[PDB]
């Protein structure tokens, strides 16, 4: 039930999620190991993510939060880098696109700079690379990122350097206490408090 709608460049939806991907990149601790190096994107495609089923899947979910928190869904745009992507706008987020081995348990993780989010688009650590080069930095293989409308609730506040949300909250936050230039981290435990809005194809470009 997904089809997939281009954005025009000139389309100011376009304009404003690609201005969200380019300003939240930053420098990881890893020099670039993971994600490659790269201070900035190509933005190749944006395309809108349009499924009827999964879409009322999401707001009836978003109903039961917002009314277990005074009327507040807690609502964000996030990053979700994956090699399910294919997968999750067709079907949805699931158990099986859960982190099991992530810091804040077995759940599914989102990110506010989208370069957090690039480290995991050829898996866990960067995996091997893209398919065809086996490179974590390469600069001609096209890559994807979901942005992501993402139901919080009530958020439990984490400070550091599928599983059940904690007793009482909807959610983990993962509050950077180390690196001052990151931004936090999400973890939600029910495929249903995220929809996959947004389909960006891009490259990361080499420095100069
Ligand atoms: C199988 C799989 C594991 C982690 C991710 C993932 N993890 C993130 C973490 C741990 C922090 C911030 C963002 C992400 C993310 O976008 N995807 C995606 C798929
Ligand atoms: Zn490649």
């Amino acid at each position: 039930g997904t089809i997939l709608i281009d954005l025009s460049p000139d389309d100011k939806e376009f304009q404003s999620v690609e201005e969200e991907m380019q300003s939240t990149v930053r420098e990881h601790r890893d020099g670039g190991h993971a994600g490659g190096i790269f201070n900035r994107y190509n933005i190749l495609k944006i395309q809108k993510v349009c499924n009827k089923k999964l879409w009322e899947r999401y707001t009836h979910r978003r109903k039961e939060v917002s009314e277990e928190n005074h009327n507040h869904a807690n609502e964000r745009m996030l990053f979700h880098g994956s090699p399910f992507v294919n997968a999750i706008i067709h079907k949805g987020f699931d158990e099986r696109h859960a982190y099991i081995g992530g810091m804040f348990g077995a759940g599914i993780y989102f990110a506010e700079n989208s370069s957090k989010s690039n480290q995991y688009v050829y898996g866990i650590g960067g995996g091997t690379g893209c398919p065809v080069h086996k490179d974590r930095s390469c600069y001609i293989c096209h890559r994807q990122l979901l942005f992501c409308r993402v139901t919080l609730g009530k958020s439990f506040l984490q400070f550091s350097a599928m599983a059940h949300s904690p007793p009482g909250h909807h959610s983990v936050t993962g509050r950077p206490s180390v690196n001052g230039l990151a931004l936090a981290e999400y973890v939600i435990y029910r495929g249903e408090q995220a929809y996959p809005e947004y389909l960006i194809t891009y490259q990361i470009m080499r420095p100069e």
